[PDB]
């Protein structure tokens, strides 16, 4: 790979628990160049994201989120196994929040707001015999939403708060390098992780294939069931198509 | 006067700076029962009434405000001049909010909200050559207004203030009590007063009519006009009926 095109779509449900559930969904869109440094591979460059957020308070009701962002990127891969992404987004986004008091009371609220999500992650490839492979993960993730607030006088006051948060995240993936009749990479594995959050914890397990398929093809397709703390996930799909051009 | 049935209405345009102007508009009614302690004459009795507020933020928007109130009252009328009215006014109150916040940005409220207040208030009358009189009076006013408060976990943040305020006002009028030829009196007085406000200061000027036409009935209209820190009233006017029955 000397660089190329690529496609990524994704969709995650979070029950997360006194309590909301929302469904995120995404779609990005980008392009990297790619070079020999002696040793390694190295990759830089962009990319351009939807992100859609819907979401569901009890009785009440919820929000909607919609999304346009931007990132680049740069990665490394080594000759010896290891591997590096950073990544930095910006992002505007637009939410019609629409709750209810219980009491009888209803808020409506409707804005605009701006955030960046900086992430830096990192793993070393083993193989073993017959050509399974072994990948310990690390990913730390950084990002921030803007606030908002205003108030009509002698009354009401309404805060959007800008929340700043922090992700860790641990996890192995156990996969069998697997070459069919032609060219074809067929490359299954599962995948186990923990992540957490301080923001100004839970246990992760999956499934994915990424194929190779002749002729600059790419394909990734996972699944990821996950439960914890606050937080609930089941079910969180990614499919990637990438072009070696 | 042994009591008797009354109506008043009530409108007056404050336009509050900096910034918001409301039209506040009002219809009581109510009745008391009378009677003679030596050297004076008690007045007890109770009372219903609406209210509607309705206001504007400068590009913004603004809200409405309705409702229903009861209340309770003694007035004591002395032989010697001196009179006092206390007063307990229950009310509960519904505003639909409607801000912009200048970056797009759109808030809608809806809630029920709890209000009293009491105020209580005395002064005396001193007659003069040709039946001019002079009417210094006092008025302290308590009220509370209830709060509200929810909050759309992971974002958003809604708080309407229980705001609870006390008034002190001063002020004097001078007129004439004129005898037409019959039974009536039209008693007109034009008034001057000072009113300020602590929250947890302005000048009024206005005159009034007040007729007893004969058989019972009871007529007041009056027109104020108030200029001050925060407050600019253009005009506030009060019509009332008494029946003496």
């Amino acid at each position: 790979d000397a660089g190329g095109p690529w496609a990524r779509t994704f969709s995650e449900r979070q029950q997360i628990s006194n309590a909301y559930d929302q469904t995120v969904s995404g779609l990005e869109i980008g392009l990297d160049r790619g070079w020999s440094a002696s040793g390694g591979r190295w990759y830089a460059g962009g990319l351009l994201g939807y992100t859609y957020a819907d979401r569901t308070y009890p009785g009440d009701g919820g929000g909607k989120v919609k999304g346009l962002h931007v990132g680049g990127y740069a990665a490394y891969v080594g000759d010896g196994g290891y591997y590096l992404d950073t990544v930095l987004r910006l992002g505007r986004y637009d939410q019609q929040y629409n709750i209810a008091g219980t009491d009888g009371g209803r808020v409506t609220a409707d804005y605009r707001t701006s955030g960046a999500a900086w992430s830096l992650e990192g793993g070393r490839r083993f193989e073993l015999p017959n050509d399974w492979f072994a990948e310990p993960q690390a990913e730390v993730m950084l990002w921030r939403t803007s606030g908002k607030r205003y108030r009509a006088s002698n009354g009401l006051r309404v805060k959007v708060d800008a929340n700043t948060a922090t992700l860790g995240r641990l996890g192995l993936r156990f996969g069998r390098r697997i070459a069919l009749a032609g060219g074809n990479i067929v490359q299954p594995y599962a995948r186990l992780g923990w992540t957490q959050e301080f923001k100004s914890g839970r246990v992760e397990l999956g499934a994915g294939v990424d194929a190779a398929l002749g002729k600059g093809h790419n394909l990734y397709a996972s699944y990821e069931y996950a439960a914890g703390d606050r937080i609930n996930i089941p079910w969180s799909f990614h499919a990637g198509y990438r072009y070696s051009f």
